[PDB]
């Protein structure tokens, strides 16, 4: 694309909107930047030569723009990006970018849960291959940051939100992972809303993805000659439970007992069948992909023990954003004592009832915190502590833990309220587990 004498906007001043600056200014364009929070956290880190605007969206740069750059943040439906919509004014987000200027295959991963781990998955399997890989996208890592022409594949891990303003993804593998609750802050038209911003991965694909335990990752025309599936019982790519032991399978054939695995639980299971789907319909050598499912330990943040001692594990599940990760968390879960479950934050206006099966017994107790505490509390009063702070939360429960115990922070909510990412909500609560979790 050129956008050469152009009149560029770019909506978000956080770590998206900091990558389009530099990505345009290294193209000879100079930007302006806007963002309706008053002291974004990129405001500090902006280069002295960039306009800025903080506080509100202006309309002045917005009507006067001929390209809008909007950070996954902003909504769409926000009146002064929605006027600009209505005069014609083209609005794309840094994946679009990306999508524009890559010039090598992009293997794209969304849905409500799994997408970190099957798109790091993804990037081992390439890495094993002896492949020059581009790992990025919501995982962390803003996509225009990987734009090298000596790369051989991209992995993109992909939100709804970004999804939204990407019209140029033709990828050669793609999935939606799962479809639950989440986002609904930003999807006034429910679920069905969410589901269709996601559908656009799939958009001239090569190849899709589909969960067969998930109608709502299929197309909706159905299932066609693209669509390769993965799932418990059946897909595919599927799982075989025989014995206490669990194999993954395609079309029959065993290709990894799990045993060698150093992930567990049936949900990274079938992450590792997705990756594996994906892998092969980007070329992978099928033996590489297998070797990289053994040797990949886990993400932090994501189900992740930060401490194990004295008969107590605390478990760092801070990546748990939504209901579907902490049902996740929940889901068959073993716990030889008391679980201490840490729940709260942005809720993002999800209904948190899906949790209240998991949250029965005599073995559960609820230390609810943040700005939608009082709606965790409320799923079983009685068993249930509610307080400001995360910390406050573990100070309380800290004292009550017994050998057996474990302590879960598996909030079911974004960390915005009161953490600068999910990175630091995490960290802060391994650095209190190792305090509490010693003499
Ligand atoms: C909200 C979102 O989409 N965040 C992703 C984003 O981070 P970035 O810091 O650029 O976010 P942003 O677009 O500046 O928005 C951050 C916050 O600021 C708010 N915001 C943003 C712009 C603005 O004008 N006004 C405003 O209030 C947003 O509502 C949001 O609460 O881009 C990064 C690189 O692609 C992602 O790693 C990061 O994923 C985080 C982990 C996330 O929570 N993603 C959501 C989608 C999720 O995983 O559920
Ligand atoms: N297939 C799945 N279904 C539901 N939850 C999952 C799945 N895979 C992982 N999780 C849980 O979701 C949370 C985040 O998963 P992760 O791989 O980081 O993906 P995402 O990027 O979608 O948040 C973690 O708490 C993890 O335990």
């Amino acid at each position: 694309a050129d956008y050469q004498g152009k009149n560029v906007v770019i909506i978000g001043l956080g770590l998206t909107g900091l990558s389009c600056v530099d990505f345009f200014l290294a193209r000879g364009v100079t930007p302006r930047v806007m963002d309706t929070r008053m002291t974004p956290p990129g405001l500090d880190k902006l280069p002295e030569a960039v306009e800025r605007h903080t506080g509100s969206l202006n309309d002045e740069w917005l009507m006067a723009a001929d390209l809008i750059v909007a950070s996954p943040g902003i909504a769409l439906a926000h009146p002064s990006l929605s006027a600009a919509a209505d005069a014609g004014i083209e609005i794309v987000g840094d994946i679009e970018l990306f999508c524009r200027e890559a010039q090598a295959p992009i293997v794209a991963i969304t849905g409500s849960n799994g997408k970190s781990t099957v798109t790091t998955l993804v990037g081992e399997m390439a890495k094993a291959a002896g492949v020059n890989v581009g790992v990025g996208g919501n995982i962390g890592l803003p996509a225009l940051m990987l734009l090298d022409d000596e790369c051989e594949l991209y992995v993109l891990e992909l939100s709804s939100f970004q999804l939204e303003t990407t019209s140029s993804l033709q990828a050669v593998a793609a999935t939606i992972l799962n479809v639950t609750e989440d986002h609904m802050d930003r999807y006034p038209f429910g679920l069905q809303q969410y589901r269709a911003a996601k559908l656009r991965i799939y958009e001239n694909a090569k190849v899709c993805v589909v969960n067969a335990d998930d109608a709502l990752t299929m197309p909706i025309r159905g299932a066609d000659e693209r669509c390769v599936s993965f799932g418990v019982n059946m897909g595919d790519y599927h799982l075989n439970h025989q014995q206490g032991e669990t194999w993954l399978r395609v079309k029959g054939e065993k290709v990894l007992n799990v045993k060698e695995m150093k992930l567990s639980g049936q949900h990274n299971y079938t992450n590792a069948l997705a990756a594996l789907a994906l892998a092969d319909a980007a070329g992978l050598p099928r033996a590489s992909s297998l070797k990289a499912l053994t040797t990949f330990t886990g993400l932090p943040h994501r189900f992740e023990v930060v401490l194990e001692h004295n008969g107590v594990r605390w478990i760092n599940d801070s990546k748990a954003t939504n209901v579907g990760s902490t049902e996740a968390a929940l889901n068959g879960l073993h716990v030889d004592g008391t679980l201490h479950l840490l729940l709260g934050g942005d809720g993002k206006s999800a209904d948190f009832s899906p949790l209240a099966r998991y949250l029965n017994g005599d073995n559960v107790r609820l230390y609810c915190f943040g700005r939608d505490g009082a709606q965790l509390a409320a799923l079983r009063p009685e068993v249930a502590e509610q307080t400001e702070t995360m910390e406050q939360a573990m100070r309380l429960l800290a004292p009550r833990v017994q050998p057996g115990d474990m302590v879960l922070l598996s909030p079911a909510c974004a960390s915005l309220d009161q953490f600068k990412n999910f990175e630091q909500r995490g960290n802060e609560f391994a650095r209190l587990a190792k305090e509490l979790g010693s003499h």
